[PDB]
DNA sequence: ATTTTCAAC
């Protein structure tokens, strides 16, 4: 059915080692990113697609998510509601190509939750999340919710609940502020 | 378990 999944699930510990969210961590080398997307067509039933992309034919994993949708996804006649959550925010060169993309493709509307900002003090990497969010793309600091989410959908999580890690809070009031004045 | 965000000299 719609239980379509695409790539493969995270375990618990990388989970959590991925998407913690203290602004500053260290050892962090990979870019997670997690999606849904509701595939919608005028006479068709409404379908669902998610699942998860990494680095590397060489790739960062959100050009690599638009090279597999373009080659294998999508199609004419059809909208597409696409949310990501990724681990580290966008470098400029995936920001221009994401950018781009979606210029070309009007029919794709993007939603980018982050639970970090990758390079947030670098005018380079400012003006990529700026010009993602000028062409339509909505920006966003991964909350509470958004964890939650991610955990249900994209975990082995073995039918445990979600559980948040001291800081999760504060540490998105910092990056959402942060975001704000980016974006501003 | 008052079932892990917040509880802040
Ligand atoms: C977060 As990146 C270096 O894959 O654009
Ligand atoms: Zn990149």
């Amino acid at each position: 059915e719609n239980l379509y999944f695409q790539g493969s699930a995270m375990d618990p510990p990388t989970f959590t080692f991925n998407f913690n969210n203290e602004p500053w961590v260290r050892g962090r080398h990979e870019t997670y990113l997690c999606f849904t997307m509701e595939v919608v067509k005028h006479h068709s039933p409404v379908s669902w697609k998610r699942g998860v992309f990494r680095n590397q034919t060489h790739c960062h994993a959100e050009r690599c998510f638009l090279s597999w949708f373009c080659d294998d996804i999508l199609s004419p006649n059809t909208n597409y509601e696409v949310t990501w959550y990724t681990s580290w925010s966008p470098c400029p060169e995936c920001a221009g190509e994401v950018a781009e993309f979606l210029a070309r493709h009007s029919n794709v509307n993007l939603t980018i939750f982050t639970a970090r900002l990758y390079y947030f003090w670098d005018t380079d990497y400012q003006e990529g999340l700026r010009s993602l969010s000028q062409e339509g793309a909505s920006v966003e600091i991964m909350g509470y919710k958004d964890f939650k989410y991610c955990w249900e959908n994209f975990v082995y999580n073995d039918d445990e609940p979600f559980k948040p890690w001291k800081g999760l809070k504060y540490n998105f009031l910092f990056l959402d502020s942060k975001l704000q004045e980016i974006l501003e």
